[PDB]
């Protein structure tokens, strides 16, 4: 039985807020940079046959209702993750084409630590049981049939955790290039 847990009763830190603000800047330097060695600008008709996205809108340009897409999946990053008891402490100090150019990096050069890596299967396994929440939330109650992801976890196939376990591992990434301590105890 997928066991879900409890994410929207906890109210948000003020003291992560400065962090929610930065990662969602940082996480569009990313997305971008993933689309800057090609070029996919903002446009106004939104056919894609021309290689326009009505989605390349900048950081530094947010109303409170473009916000959506850049807070809505991070602020799940922190209502899960405090769930288990398991609190964020504070280290020691951590820091040719044109369009909205980062001086920022990716989220695949730098190593995970040993009081991480628990910590982010688990946040895994999470998604994995939070998701199958959602998928008996979308098509199991219009008219549709079964679903057959009812399975134990440890035999699924990966290309569907492609947007699940590769979201638990940059999260508590942003949080060691702003330095903040992870520990399960």
């Amino acid at each position: 039985n997928p066991q879900p847990v409890d994410t929207s009763n906890i109210t948000i830190p003020e003291k992560l807020e400065y962090f929610i603000n930065k990662y969602a800047e940082h996480s569009h330097d990313k997305w971008s940079m993933d689309k800057l060695a090609n070029g996919w600008i903002y446009g106004e008709i939104y056919s894609d046959s021309s290689k326009v996205q009505p989605l390349m809108k900048p950081y530094k340009l947010l109303s409170e209702k473009e916000k959506e897409i850049y807070r809505w999946p991070i602020k799940e990053s922190l209502k899960t993750m405090l769930a288990w008891g398991w609190r964020i402490e504070r280290t020691r100090e951590g820091d040719a084409a044109h369009g909205y150019s980062p001086r920022a990096i990716d989220m695949s050069n730098v190593t995970l630590s040993r009081d991480l890596h628990a910590m982010a299967e688990m946040m895994a396994e999470n998604y994995h049981n939070i998701w199958a929440k959602k998928k008996k939330l979308e098509l199991e109650s219009k008219g549709g049939g079964n679903h057959p992801l009812l399975v134990p976890y440890d035999t699924l196939t990966a290309k569907e955790k492609a947007k699940d376990r590769e979201k638990a591992q940059d999260i508590l990434k942003f949080l060691q290039i702003n330095g903040y301590a992870v520990s399960r105890g």
